């Protein structure tokens, strides 16, 4: 899969699991930012940050809306084919 697709799957899964543990949205952002910062290449970190900043908000809304399948959520947002 494309890099945006691969990152999206991570983000949606992470956000979903953390919400199911009643994590706060702020904490979720902090967690995902860490992931972005740990990625081994600058282009990966950059793509991760852009995806988190652009899509995490609506992803949280979608999961709260009872839709948490990573592949499906990401395909809908056109991050996956």
């Amino acid at each position: 899969g494309s890099l945006p697709c691969d990152i999206c799957k991570d983000v949606v899964t992470a956000a979903g699991d953390m919400l199911k543990d009643n994590a706060t949205e702020e904490e979720i952002l902090v967690y995902l930012e860490k992931t972005c910062d740990w990625l081994p290449k600058p282009n990966m970190s950059a793509s991760c940050k852009e995806i988190v900043d652009s899509y995490l908000p609506v992803i949280l809304d979608i999961i709260k809306g009872e839709m948490s399948r990573p592949g499906e959520v990401c395909s809908a947002l056109n991050l996956c084919e």
